[PDB]
């Protein structure tokens, strides 16, 4: 996240750290036994760290529990990003608590203007790179897709929305991927894509949640 904030130690219960022997991209836990992340996220040897704050130092709140199933959206298309959701089920359920709790799906979508929260331990800087230990947040809103569409040309579907500051300066970045947008309680965005991170007129794309509330219901149903 640049330009972001300290969320504050667990003030983001269902921000999940996806972690291959180092954090490599967020997640949100829907329930006890799933995540949701990006499906460019995907890899083998997925342990799930829950109530993360400091991802380098063991504080006393974590589950970490590794995943024993992941399914990437049947249309992920890698090349475009299009479908960019994955599921990722836990080999156990991960206790619930204050500090790890899951996060509502949408029952529709959210609209342009809307604040939403998104978090990561992605990337810090616009320019260069630093990566936080702690988890970061940004409150940035959901820009109109015109906006979006018009910032990038040719690549925002349907299964997208932009969200953050048109100016600059506030964005998730590398190491956020997979993590939440989260507006009015319910997970709208996936941290998908963007062009560098926090560059004027480059907001971040994030998958559209929403469009997917069916699939996911349905795969962790029959799952
Ligand atoms: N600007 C954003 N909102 C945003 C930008 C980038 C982003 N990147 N995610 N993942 C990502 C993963 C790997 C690389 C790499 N091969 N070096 C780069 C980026 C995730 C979000
Ligand atoms: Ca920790």
């Amino acid at each position: 996240i640049v330009g972001g904030y300290t969320c504050g130690a667990n003030t983001v219960p269902y921000q999940v750290s996806l972690n291959s022997g180092y954090h490599f991209c967020g997640g949100s836990l829907i329930n006890s036994q799933w995540v949701v992340s990006a499906a460019h996220c995907y890899k083998s040897g997925i342990q799930v760290r829950l109530g993360e704050d400091n991802i380098n130092v063991v504080e006393g709140n974590e589950q970490f529990i590794s995943a024993s199933k992941s399914i990437v959206h049947p249309s992920y298309n890698s090349n475009t990003l299009n479908n960019d959701i994955m599921l990722i089920k836990l080999k156990s359920a991960a206790s619930l608590n204050s500090r790890v709790a899951s996060i509502s799906l949408p029952t529709s979508c959210a609209s342009a203007g809307t604040q939403c929260l998104i978090s990561g331990w992605g990337n810090t800087k616009s320019s260069g790179t630093s990566y936080p230990d702690v988890l970061k947040c940004l409150k940035a809103p959901i820009l109109s897709d015109s906006s979006c569409k018009s910032a990038y040309p040719g690549q925002i579907t349907s299964n997208m929305f932009c969200a953050g500051y048109l100016e600059g300066g506030k964005d998730s970045c590398q190491g956020d991927s997979g993590g939440p947008v989260v507006c009015s309680g319910k997970l709208q965005g996936i941290v998908s894509w963007g062009s560098g991170c926090a560059q004027k007129n480059k907001p971040g794309v994030y998958t559209k949640v929403c469009n997917y509330v069916s699939w996911i219901k349905q795969t962790i149903a029959s799952n």
